[PDB]
């Protein structure tokens, strides 16, 4: 019949070790994902839903009593916690990634970084211009067929499918690891007249390999949750890379580029600028942009290698 | 259109004040919106009073906030092992009126929370606390809709399952039952064993002296439908004691006690006759207490009648 | 793992032999439903009359939408509303959409009670065509919205009971041919009207608390909402009693949209519905929210009613 | 608060005109809400989905009594429904395109076409071996962040969005048309080295504009309905062409091609093969391939201004 040890979200965090903050944070973002799950769901038969949805996320972890910073692509600047609902943690969020493309039925999603604030001073925007190396926890809700969470912290990757029976996130894959070597490559390629000569070379051995192997085959969703996502899952390499017109890449580095590179390391798998790892990037503006090259270890190393006979 | 600052059980919690009370809550929810769900599909899928009991368990054990477990569905007290226990006592009814579960009559769980008072190892002893002593305690109906009702020191509080998004709402802030009613409940099927002054007080709400309108009777014969009903509309509910049942029937951990705690944080009385059901120190996990609660002037008046048919 | 082939009102329905009419009209009145249970289940949430008023638009709305009525009587108006040309039918429907709803606040259950005609006349459509005796229907139930959503359905074949499934927003057959229990052991009426009541019921409310022959009292229940209460006699068996006394000689109930539907449900169930001189399904009605004094369940139980009933004057 | 004139699929099939066609959509819409539930729920349940759905599919239809012959993308032969069930419809169908790669929450669909028996005896394949141009209706399910149905008819396509608190598809947008121009392209850019050289001159013209025009964006999810529900809301083409390895193409004419062809055209848009349309290409197997390149007019005709060049 039914379950009746359910494997929740909320009991893993929990069976996770101190003081019970972190449990809180996570529960506060679940109830934000559960409601913009279903806003999504019924958007047709009800901007307005970035707008929504960055309310809810604030709302819900100001709340939490878990947080002091928090930082979302939808605000200029830093939100500072008020000292009566303060916690010890900063946060970096992307409440409605894919939005502009909504209409099509696409996956959508939300990404979130997680950092313990590090500073003996009082909580300010500079709390967040900490490399994603200092990660506590990363992850991202997807909005696809079915809603999934995917959590990464110091142990490993989880995966999470929200039960719309009784709205709760159910645990169906533990310590996640990428395939060392996938099949699929994912860029848009429509930007091919921009491109690094690197990047050309790279995709042309993928499309006309040198060694007689099987050409891989190509994917490209345009949303970065659900590329990351069937990265993850089957293996392969996702690129959003730096070139002359953008030499900083696209992404931005706070609330897109390391909360992906964590669940990245974290799965096994790698996330490289094309000179350092995305996670060792120092910031120094919470909007900065920063270019990614992620997924399978031996289809990252691959790029890598053509990186480097491409410069100095 | 949508809300975007939801105001949950968690986050009322959470502002009442270590944070264990908010993760039992939180786990007892859990519980809560799968036992919701088995009832809205159980024809499609007894053995319900088994999962919900196993639910509610084993939810309250991966809590890290309990140390001792008390269930109408079992004989002795479940000690919670170090690793995951915490400081309360839980005594909960997983599905209060599943004997009528083919009906869709309202069905509930019912729960009391005590703090752990002794200076010892936990055990069954810590159970056996007068429901005065409560921290918290309450209901989930399984109506029409799904509520959770949760009474503490500051009031009643009323929260709606939003189906949507899995999360209880709170819908009634500070709630208050109205002092007199105009509803008696109680199973006027037993009339042949009742006592005298239920008899006689029931005759008054039939016939009233006065010349003023005879009250209306419903019975759901499901504690938690009767119960809810008093609170939100007012009157009267019993489960006497008579020559037959000289305790009652209900049992005082987990039916009597929450049910009396929620009435008194309403602004109502919860009685056996002879005191305070939340006065009463049990000696048994599973003894059982007269019960007769809902709106003061209402017990009051039945009160008087207890009074003349005693000494 | 999941059942492929899928039970469904529709199916059942579409089973059940004409035109398709019938099918069009209760897939529309399960449109209604489905989203009169939403509204119940969320009504603190939401609402903070008003789901009265929802509920009756909802079915008056999904009913002419079916291209299966000409003529619609509800609880809600003081008319029959009679459908334009355009989404004209053959049936006539006698509805309640949200029976028991003074209670709501208490998360009771409250419900949707409905009886369909075939138009008998050779005339234009008009109120009249709703003024039929219950023996007449072709249809009739209720929609209970409790602990789950329930649709009861009978039809000249038997009773047969559909559960709403939240996760794929359908009926499945969960109970076929339902039969009531030949005798309960619970009764059912507004015991706090004792005061009111015809001699006859006081006597035998009194048989049932103190049997004459030694056998155990029966248990009393009493919702507040005939559609729980009905329901309930269906699945337990017993008795519900909503007679007629010297204060209200047609009793409390509405004959057309709350009686004859519960009557129908319960003879195609094997049960009984009496208003103690008749039959409820045999009173020709003169006007559409005419009252009709009520006793139904279990055959033994109404007989031993119609007994001391036989007795008075 | 609520609407009360709910605009379903349903109401709107009953307006356009026995009444087999509504008996027909609506057992269909009957299996996309459980295969919607299904694929929500897939890791906590568990080839299985695509067998489960094609027997929900077979069964709903059948059952519809609306239909005669039914074929499908998972059974060899055409099913012949039972003569008690049977109808004056053909049906095919793909129960669940895009479920190769169901497991990194891609959208997935259910496609159809609905032709009406045109022979004058006892129903076989052969009744399925008609032109898309035979077409009385065609479509797809997207299950997505949000469940949609696609309905093209000969007055127009019309989306219905499926309503999770009630399960039912509502009307969101009335008489749906593609974009003259769009500003995507999409496909597996992965077989470059197998394609034809008109092909491969279309995309270079797409990231190397001659005109100074910006460069088009490319899109590929891997899932058919995903990528022409997206052509179809915001213009642009889509491309799965035939090249001297695959001299027919991929998809498969009856239930990819042909339906996607319909609601293409009936949205203004364009579905070719490159020699002709889909819609007038004359099946002679049910499961024959076709190629296929459709999207916004515009593009369309820029890719056949290539394609004319070339043998
Ligand atoms: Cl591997
Ligand atoms: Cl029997
Ligand atoms: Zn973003
Ligand atoms: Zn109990
Ligand atoms: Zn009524
Ligand atoms: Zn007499
Ligand atoms: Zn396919
Ligand atoms: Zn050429």
């Amino acid at each position: 019949p039914f379950d009746t040890d359910v494997n929740t979200l909320t009991r893993f965090v929990m069976e996770e070790g101190g003081t019970g903050e972190l449990t809180q944070l996570l529960n506060s973002l679940c109830t934000a994902v559960k409601a913009i799950s279903s806003a999504v769901r019924k958007a047709g038969i009800a901007k307005k839903l970035d707008v929504l949805s960055n309310d809810l996320v604030m709302n819900m972890l100001k709340s939490s009593f878990a947080t002091c910073v928090l930082v979302s692509e939808e605000d200029k600047h830093a939100i500072i916690v008020e000292p009566e609902k303060r916690g010890k943690y900063v946060v970096c969020f992307d409440p409605l990634d894919g939005s502009s493309n909504i209409d099509c039925l696409v996956s959508v999603g939300t990404i979130f970084g997680i950092y313990r604030k590090k500073s003996t001073d009082e909580p300010s925007e500079k709390d967040a211009l900490q490399p994603g190396r200092n990660l506590v926890a990363a992850g991202y809700a997807l909005y696809g067929s079915a809603t999934m969470l995917v959590l990464a912290m110091d142990c490993g990757v989880n995966c999470f499918m929200l039960d719309p029976a009784i709205g709760e996130f159910i645990l169906v894959d533990k310590d996640v690891k990428i395939k060392k070597k996938g099949k699929i490559y994912s860029l848009n390629e429509g930007y091919a007249r921009d491109f690094d000569p690197a990047v050309t070379e790279y995709i042309q051995r993928k499309k006309f390999p040198p060694d007689n192997s099987a050409p891989y085959g190509a994917r490209y969703v345009g949303s970065m949750v659900a590329d990351v996502h069937r990265t993850l899952v089957y293996g392969g390499i996702f690129l959003y890379p730096a070139n002359k017109k953008s030499p900083n890449g696209k992404l931005r580095l706070l609330y897109e580029c390391n909360p992906m590179a964590y669940v990245m390391e974290k799965a096994g798998g790698m996330a490289t600028t094309g000179k350092e790892a995305v996670l060792d990037v120092i910031p120094t503006d919470i909007h900065q942009r920063a270019p990614v090259i992620l997924g399978s270890p031996d289809d990252v190393l691959e790029f890598l290698k053509v990186y480097e006979k491409h410069s100095a």
